[PDB]
């Protein structure tokens, strides 16, 4: 009985991992785009802005999820019109009959600047649940941001506005 | 483009190291052992009609109340005493996996939201650059056998977890 539950738990974890891996890879994806693309983030050659640029999906997920926020003028022209429209922030995948809830979101406030979390929960039909997360920062894309070339990191104060929370045991 | 390939491989390796450590530390949180009725670490009797028989002990309780600092449980769990939490657990540390340091931390969460929740968080930092941070959230409901109404262990009673730490966050600050 212990054995059977342990097997279901192992499977729930494997289902969780496969969704966490795929959704995290989306956050870290980049693409080469022309200088006319609204989704450009950094030029391949800083001395040739008329040439190709790299575009990081990190920026699209960070500012779109769970709700759309305009970036600072330093990223995507400060406009939500220049975030990719095709994206899904959350959902449920079924992996060998195991439902896995998943969510991608940017963090907010100064602490959340340039951070995206990916969180999954697999709920095995026979009981066991497994919840996994991955924390991705703007520094984790390739190539690495530098002082001179900060994208896809936002400038200070250029992330998602702080949502606010006041917790206390007295409450 | 060489560098891109190399860094992707190092990132894959960093992820594998993080997973290994996350699995080992999460398994520790979920571990149980059979103990006699006289054990200070007893949580639930194996037979609900025979408390004189053997008991199950959940390490979940030890990690939840010991990490990152030791807090006394409520009188319903471990006799309400830090003396009845297992000594010599490690809450945090660094493991090196094929030359990749992995920071790891187990802790109970606090306040009403944190009641009966333990997090396990790891960060693998590849010497050549790539970092990978993974977490697992474990609740008292995830042990085997599952807690029930008539047998809640290792879940604390309402108000019987780690006291809330407090945090006042606001963009005005």
């Amino acid at each position: 009985r212990a054995s059977a539950q342990a097997r279901f738990a192992t499977d729930a974890k494997a289902a969780a991992v496969q969704v966490l891996e795929r959704r995290s890879a989306e956050v870290l994806k980049s693409e080469i785009v022309p200088a006319l693309s609204p989704y450009k983030d950094a030029p391949l050659d800083p001395d040739n802005p008329s040439g190709n640029w790299r575009s990081f999906y990190f920026v699209d997920y960070y500012f779109s999820c769970p709700t759309r926020v305009a970036p600072s003028p330093k990223q995507r022209g400060g406009s939500v019109a220049n975030l990719r429209p095709g994206l899904t922030c959350s959902g449920t995948e079924t992996i060998f009959g195991i439902p896995v809830a998943w969510d991608i979101r940017g963090e907010n406030g100064i602490l959340g600047e340039g951070v995206v979390t990916v969180v999954v929960t697999a709920t095995h039909p026979r009981g066991p649940k497994v919840t996994l997360g991955r924390r991705v920062t703007c520094y984790d894309v390739y190539p690495s941001p530098t002082q001179d070339q900060p994208a896809p990191c936002p400038p200070p104060g250029g992330g998602r506005p702080g949502s606010g929370s006041w917790s206390h045991p007295q409450f």
